[PDB]
């Protein structure tokens, strides 16, 4: 192979590899644009080391302060049925709708797999809005908190259009930290400065900022309570408060063993009481640190009276349903509830306490947050251009390699040097005709025609010195052409001025009757099996020219009856009554039938079909001929059609030319 | 080989292909799905160095207090009867069963090798279970303590479905340190920082997370009795299993499968040697006067299924032999082969069926003296057959018959004489050819194989032709030419060949340019 | 190939090559003429460290500062309609004008993308301009400001010519902090001195030094923020610590930290105020009309060498000679409905047609008949020009020459003589015209010739016809030779019918139009029917070097007349 190869190649199957590279770039540029862009937002943090530091960014601890200051375990995604409907909407210009919600309480299936327990919040209005979990209908409305069916949900400020769902899922704390720590990032920017670059990515812009200034925050926070930590009396306290609750735990946990030694709606307010609880007291210590270092005013510490006072109300409804229950259920739930809130303020204290610990270790001083987080408004993914880029070049290296495994891999004839090569004469190359019609009658000026009458004009000088004016027409396998040419050839022989009679010797699907205009009875089955007389199974074409022989009736044993002397006796009749008697055959590499016939042909030539055959399979095809007898005088190439591999690898495509006056 | 070649091989052999990588594949599913998820706890410490505390941390001083806090010599395990019963029963949603111990003194046999007494619990109820060591039977329940047979045991909280049984080990207390130091990690995660991340591994998610948390104030209340080390991040599990990572196992197993698929395939193409093509037999100059190919339909195929395409292959082969059978001495036509079960009972039976069509009278001489069998498939009057004939106890008018849905008589082998060879040469088998070749047009024999016995070189001398029959894919090159050339030193002049068996193959239609097979030509109806 | 095939080959193109150069040339001169000059200013900072100096200049609290006091969130850009107008206004002298704009709040759309809004200001003279943000139209003057339609806007000092245009846009905080950024760069250039070098660049030579000397004195103050505020702490809880010998004691405290609190400079010294360098930094116009020149070349050789390795054509006589083909003349292309050998008798190609008849006088001897067929593989291929020219170099010679135009499909040599349409060979044979009513003279020429006459609808089945080689039985007798003129044979099969009837058979095949295998194919189609082509007539030759070093001829033959 050369360059002119590949180039011809590349021509022919060029319709492939546009196809391909256009599916290509088409699936790349829907992928870049219907992909969620994820921003970035990113703050410098000032310390006075920093791979310490480092790590305590990255912590749980600090983390999961930022996931309850702003309740990143409440998950809240737009409904969108398909896995692009997200994406189409944004360029639809459909901004996301986005509600607020402060308080979620799901009824925590915490199942097998499922410990993310979701709802479906569908917008009826800007004011109220529907609930499903599991088919199970609950109207809210903004303001009013919700308390039913075990499921609380308080959403403010619904930024929606009516008809919106929204997919809300309680995903557990350890969850919302791994979710924040995966997009998180700290840098040293000069791994010696004490400058930290805090990035932060993820889908909404404003959100990311807000969640990178809290996680500044709490930091900052923490090492100006270490200023403050030493003369503490917060050490002392807890010092002191954490035997005491533990006795009044150890108390409580003792009690239990005595009334020890599963009511569905018992049970399931216990949880929730104690989750009201565990919030309220850890909302204590939160009013505590934010009251110091912040003020009343500010808008952190209003929203803390309001959760509060939200709270509260949710205790208040569920203190209210405690009373409603039975006395055998109010007995367990009050000391399960001291247990339960026993050892989660326990837990808290020790927190407290390990937390205040780390505080005072703190070699920092004073902690400086010279840039606050502000989101970059281009988003960093998708990367559009690498992404188009590279649909473009992976669309070309596999159209590349598609052409190349199928040029590697076919075998079917290209040119007629192909079967010249062999010592194979091809005495004509018909091209496709894209034009039960004759070819030669219905478009005589055809470029098929003009390439048949070639070959009449080259058979008119084989087929002398012949022993008689019979051409057996054959081929290799089915459907490569015998019929079309043979007819097609009977036609323009038929134009000038001779009496040609065809033969249709197939007698397994000849379908020559059809071609021509029939009455099907006596073809020339009926003459083989004796039930015909010559002259009455020889029939005209209409826009012909020739007389011709249908097959007749399909009988059982075809190669038999051609083997039949009858056969001999109709050609040698025919010999005298026809200047050229032409004989379809059917494939030889399929029946045998045309090695019987080829014994009374004195010309017989073999169709080969362009790239359906093989060169070997028309040698082959010659050789069993021989073999039985009959000489093949040569090949006719039938079906090429115009291509640039073989003007290149070759010198000419073999086509031929088209020579009309246009008019 | 090429590129044609190679692909040829792979389409051929996509069955095996498939079904190999199919396996290896099906192999690493199922151990991708019952293999036991291990999930992983981590915690942060804070060391105010790091590189001394971590060898503190990973010492049997440190982790052998979590053992006695915890119990971790107090091995349980749910009882499953095979390799996979546990993977399966956690594919179908079964929650494992667990139940608490915090007591347990096993009799300690310490014999010659089990160093970790074991007995087995079965769970009756909520609150009783049973206890069976080595047979014998202990009524438990949970609460009241059992000290019975040398045995202390006390369950509390039997947390499962009655029926359920458990392994209850007593481990010695190196091991459980060893097992939770196997699985126990230490880093520093800057080198340099004094920042400690104590990882662990583990089946149990809640229990490594305790197990994490006990090391870690074990060694935090050891430290201070290097100052106030801190406990930054206590242990929490990552929900997500670490082991087994089933895309990189499942991608093993296809990437295996192939790469084993195509050595198998790559052996097989390198070791094959029998005939591809009738090209190969042409190389040699072999004449190959048909190749048959498989029919896929002691019936006789050129009469149960005229159509069928090893019938129209061999109605080819009645039109080569017409042009090669002429110029010959006689009108006898001997069918050999190389090996047996190569198809020359098949072919020259159905070849005689072809030309008894075309009004010919012809003789089908059954010569396989040792294993004949064409009078089975022609419907037989088993009596006075070849063999008595050549023994002097038959004579040639009443060993023909007829086959009933054929067309030419036939001569049966007789009785299997004992010496088949010996009979071929007696005077009478040339008398009953040159009589038969005067009431028939044409008189085929079956032969036994020529690299088998010498029979078909006896019989060879009175055939005018004589054509071998070569096996598709069971037959060599030079089988058939070390058959052709043992009927030549014998005076047996062989005419060609025919290729039997043929199948359609993706291979030789690229390795060569024709794949021998043949097309099918029928109107469909 | 060669040293030699590849020169040649150099020569050949040499206009591709030049034209494609230059293009790429030209392009790369007008992207650096037209590109915009970005200039740069640097100043000099010396530090004690200026590793965390470098993070704290490029912070959105210090460049934040500077967009804040030059208003940097205010962008005016010239109007020019096309993305060249900036670049040939330049070029022409104008100068850019730039007006001065110190209050501006537009009504901020904030849509979906469009969170930069703006607005479009045209001067109408030194005082007075107009404004139009959506086709609302608002008049203003300098001075005055304005609070119209929720537009407010303030300009002074319009510095251009009435009827510019000003597009005014008011991006966000962050986008003008990160414009400024992204052309800011800090650097050491020390890595141990306290020398932080910074560097601006972009389009105005003046606003960008303007700009460092705020990033630079923004740092200042801002360091001495951070210092003096300790200092200032120190005495500011010192004068709140003031309570006698320790009074006294800290009243020399109280002026010790009066005295350091006001010598804020230490750490960080500008050693350098911001002045921009008049050289442009970019475009580098040297580099980029280089690389336009080499990337034109390297194009130009790439697309020599595929157009050499795909061509298939021929190039010379002798490639039809290595396959055994005899070549009997090389018609170059005649440079000058006429007959070239009639119109300009002395023109290259005549006398080219003029070796072919002393060639084919040895040829043609010890034929069967007087009648030469000349056909060719492909339409176009100079055919009817060789034939029809030919048979007027015979005909000079006194000769009686019969030129047939048996191209009954597209046959105009009764177009090129001059023609009586009627009776052409098409009607003689079909029966409807007398051999002697078809010939027809040649006015300016010499020989008869007979037309194809109307177009038939079966031109090959009439050639077959008994009556075409009566004519030429009997046109044989009256005349010294018969040139035939038939299709292509690659084309139709006319000239296989037409050349079982002639004694001589030629092929005219087209210089690089036709390919050898294409005339090889020809020969072979006509020698199966019947027909020998005694050779080939190479038509159409070019002068190319290429052919002048791969063989040793270019085969185009010389120029031999006395000027006079
Ligand atoms: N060169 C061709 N151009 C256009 N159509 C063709 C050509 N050759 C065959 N065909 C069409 O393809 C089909 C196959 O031809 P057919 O004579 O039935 O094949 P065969 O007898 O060899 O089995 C026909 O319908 C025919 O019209
Ligand atoms: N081309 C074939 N197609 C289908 N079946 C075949 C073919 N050749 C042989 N067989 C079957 O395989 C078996 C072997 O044939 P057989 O005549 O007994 O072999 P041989 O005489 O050479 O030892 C037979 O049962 C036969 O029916
Ligand atoms: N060597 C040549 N020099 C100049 N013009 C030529 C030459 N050969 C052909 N032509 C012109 O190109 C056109 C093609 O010639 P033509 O005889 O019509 O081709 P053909 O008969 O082979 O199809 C004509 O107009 C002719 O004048
Ligand atoms: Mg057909
Ligand atoms: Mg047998
Ligand atoms: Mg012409």
């Amino acid at each position: 192979i050369d360059l002119g190869r590949v180039i011809g190649e590349l021509i022919d199957h060029r319709k492939l590899i546009i196809s391909i590279t256009s599916v290509f770039t088409l699936f790349a540029i829907l992928y870049a644009l219907l992909a969620t862009p994820i921003y970035e937002t990113d703050a410098l943090i000032q310390i006075e080391q920093s791979a310490p530091e480092t790590a305590l960014l990255q912590s749980r601890m600090i983390l999961g302060k930022t996931i309850d200051d702003l309740n990143l375990q409440i998950q809240i995604e737009q409904k969108y049925f398909p896995v692009i409907g997200r994406g189409l909407a944004r360029l639809m210009g459909e901004k996301p709708g986005n509600i607020d919600i402060t308080r979620l309480y799901l009824p925590d299936s915490d199942d097998i797999s499922n410990n993310t327990p979701s709802i479906i919040l569908t917008v009826k209005d800007k004011e109220n809005y529907s609930i499903n979990s599991d088919g199970i209908q609950l109207n809210g409305v903004v303001g009013t908190l919700l308390n039913e069916k075990g499921i609380s949900l308080l959403v403010n400020e619904i930024d929606a259009k009516p008809g919106d769902q929204f997919v809300i899922t309680q995903l557990p704390r350890l969850k919302a930290i791994s979710d924040l720590l995966k997009s998180f990032s700290v840098a040293d920017l000069g791994k010696d400065t004490g400058m930290l670059t805090l990035t932060l990515t993820g889908d909404n812009p404003k959100r990311i900022s807000h969640i990178l200034d809290s996680i500044s925050q709490n930091y900052l926070a923490q090492n100006i309570a270490r200023q403050a930590a030493q003369d503490a009396k917060s050490l002392e306290f807890l010092n002191q408060q954490l035997p005491k609750v533990r006795a009044e735990l150890d108390s409580a946990e003792d009690k239990l063993n005595a009334y020890r030694k599963l009511n569905m709606e018992a049970k399931s307010v216990l949880d929730q009481i104690v989750n009201v609880d565990n919030q309220l007291n850890e909302l204590t210590f939160r009013e505590a640190e934010v009251s110091q270092l912040y003020t009343k005013e500010h808008p952190t510490y209003k929203a803390l009276m309001e959760k509060r006072q939200t709270l509260q109300e949710e205790k208040s409804k569920l203190n209210k349903r405690v009373s409603s229950m039975p006395s055998t259920q109010q007995e367990v739930l009050r000391l399960s509830r001291d247990v339960e809130s026993g050892r989660a303020v326990y837990l808290q204290l020790l927190n407290r306490q390990q937390e205040l610990n780390i505080a005072k270790s703190s070699a920092i001083g004073n902690v400086r947050i010279i840039d606050n987080a502000v989101t970059d408004p281009n988003p960093v993914r998708p990367k559009k251009t690498i992404i188009i880029v590279i649909g473009v070049v992976l669309g070309l290296i596999v159209s590349v390699v598609l052409v190349l495994f199928q040029v590697f891999l076919r075998r079917g004839i290209e040119s007629p040097e192909q079967l010249e090569e062999i010592g194979i004469n091809v005495y004509a190359s018909i091209p496709i005709s894209e034009w039960d019609t004759l070819l030669a009658v219905g478009n005589p000026a055809d470029l098929a025609v003009e390439a048949i009458r070639g070959l009449r004009t080259s058979l008119h000088f084989a087929m002398m010195e012949a022993k008689n004016n019979v051409l057996m027409i054959s081929g290799a396998s089915p459907s490569a052409g015998m019929t079309f040419i043979s007819s097609n050839l009977a036609a323009t022989i038929a134009i000038t001025g001779k009496k040609v009679l065809f033969i249709d010797a197939d007698l397994r699907k000849g379908y020559a009757h059809k071609m021509f205009g029939h009455k099907n009875d006596k073809g020339l089955s009926e003459f083989l099996s004796g039930q015909a007389a010559a002259e009455m199974i020889i029939d005209k074409v209409e826009g012909g020219g020739f007389d011709y022989i249908g097959r007749g009736q399909i009988p059982p044993n075809p190669a038999e009856l051609l083997m039949h002397p009858r056969f001999e006796q109709l050609l040698n009749w025919a010999s005298q009554n026809y200047d050229l008697i032409i004989i379809d055959t059917p494939p030889i590499l399929a029946v045998t039938d045309a090695a019987i016939i080829g014994r009374y042909a004195g010309t017989c030539l073999l169709v080969a079909r362009f790239e359906k055959n093989t060169v070997k399979e028309i040698d082959v095809s010659m050789k069993r001929f021989e073999q039985s007898g009959v000489v093949v005088k040569g090949c006719i190439l039938n079906g090429v059609v115009k291509k640039a591999s073989s003007y290149y690898r070759y010198g000419h495509n073999h086509y031929g030319y088209s020579y009309y006056d246009k008019k």
